[PDB]
This record gives C-alpha cells, structure tokens and sequence, in this order.
C-alpha cells in the first residue's frame, strides 16, 4: 500500500497539548510487516528531560494508521497518523491520563 512505503523513514514531531504545552521530537519508522510497522519517538519533554518511546504502527485504512507507544518510564499513549501530503501526516495521540497531542510530522 501507499502508507506502507511512505511511511518508513524519520519524521520531526511537532505537536501541542490541549493545556497548549508545545514538544517536538524525533519518530523512526521501520518496517516489519506489510501491515505493521515499528516506531521509535525520542526528544526532550517542555521541561528539557530527555523521553524514549517504541511502539507499533499498525494500517487502520489506506489514509490512517493506529499508533501506540510506551515510554521509557511505562508510560503508554495510543493515537492516530492521517496522511496529509507527501511529506506530512496528522498526528493525534491520548496519554493513559487523558493527556491530548495534536500536531503533525513532517519528513526529515
């Protein structure tokens, strides 16, 4: 599929908390499965501290992919990637706590 081959490579994060916290970050996209793919987010939270976090990608349509990540500490958030242009997808996350991210990343 198209998601499947343009999804592979590293993204900049760039995403804001529903409070209007802004973090940016890097996501790695390796493939694994013609369906499922693995992801790797690494950055600093707003207050400077590094985060690390691995999950999987998983097709959901041919313009959305579920997106769930665990952090370094346990931390777990689920979300949605939303293809927007060839070089961005819509990005939408949820924390356990409720914690809400929109934003988008772009190809690097």
């Amino acid at each position: 599929s198209a998601l499947a081959q343009q999804l592979p490579g590293t993204w900049k994060m760039d995403v804001t908390s529903e409070d209007g916290v802004r973090t940016t970050g890097q996501m790695h996209i390796q493939p694994k499965t013609p369906t499922t793919m693995d992801v790797t987010l690494t950055g600093t939270h707003a207050d400077g501290k590094p985060f690390t976090g691995q999950g999987k990608i998983t097709v959901k349509t041919p313009t959305t992919v579920d997106i769930t990540v665990t952090y370094e500490d346990g931390s777990t958030a689920t979300g949605q990637l939303t293809v927007d242009s060839p070089t961005q997808f819509k990005f939408d996350m949820t924390a356990s706590d409720g914690t809400r991210f929109t934003g988008t990343v772009q190809r690097q």
